[PDB]
């Protein structure tokens, strides 16, 4: 009833490779809120701005018991380098095979260059403590975004 997106059951058990060398799963986050933000490419201007914006709000997400995950299809090593350079204190998922991206339907097509071109569309989601996707943002405008996500989280967590 309150879900805005339905994920295949298997999505929650996908092994998600993280920066730092461990794996997580969405089911492993049961019991707390999870923010999942998808971005197209490590170490580019918009993606760096977005990551820094979430990083600055980490104590506010903590106040709510929430965790954050950033997601792109860059490698674990790329993610480690991005986290170290920028000082990120949350993990990045290396979704190299785009399994998580496809589950959230963030791989979008554009007719460009006389081709059908597929790529990650910047998108964010709020996953409840019981694993429901209760809010989505697609074609994300980076400016103001992390603040808006935090506000929405607070409103939902009540
Ligand atoms: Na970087
Ligand atoms: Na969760």
């Amino acid at each position: 009833t309150d879900a805005v997106l339905e994920l295949p059951a298997a999505t929650f058990d996908l092994p998600l490779s993280l920066s730092g060398g461990t794996q997580t799963t969405l089911r492993a986050h049961a019991g707390h809120w999870l923010v999942i933000y998808f971005y197209p490419k490590d170490s580019t201007p918009g993606c760096t701005t977005e990551g820094l914006d979430f990083n600055a709000l980490l104590p506010e997400f903590d106040k709510a018991g929430a965790k954050i995950l950033g997601v792109s299809r860059d490698s674990v090593k790329s993610h480690d380098n991005f986290c170290a350079k920028q000082g990120f204190a949350f993990p990045l998922v290396s979704d190299g095979d785009e399994a998580l991206c496809r589950a959230f339907d963030v791989i979008k097509e554009k007719n460009m260059y006389g081709k059908q071109v597929l790529g990650i569309e910047r998108s964010t989601f709020l996953l409840s403590p019981e694993g429901q996707v209760v809010q989505a943002w697609r074609k994300v405008k980076v400016a103001g975004h992390a603040d808006a996500v935090l506000a929405a989280l607070k409103a939902h967590a009540k």
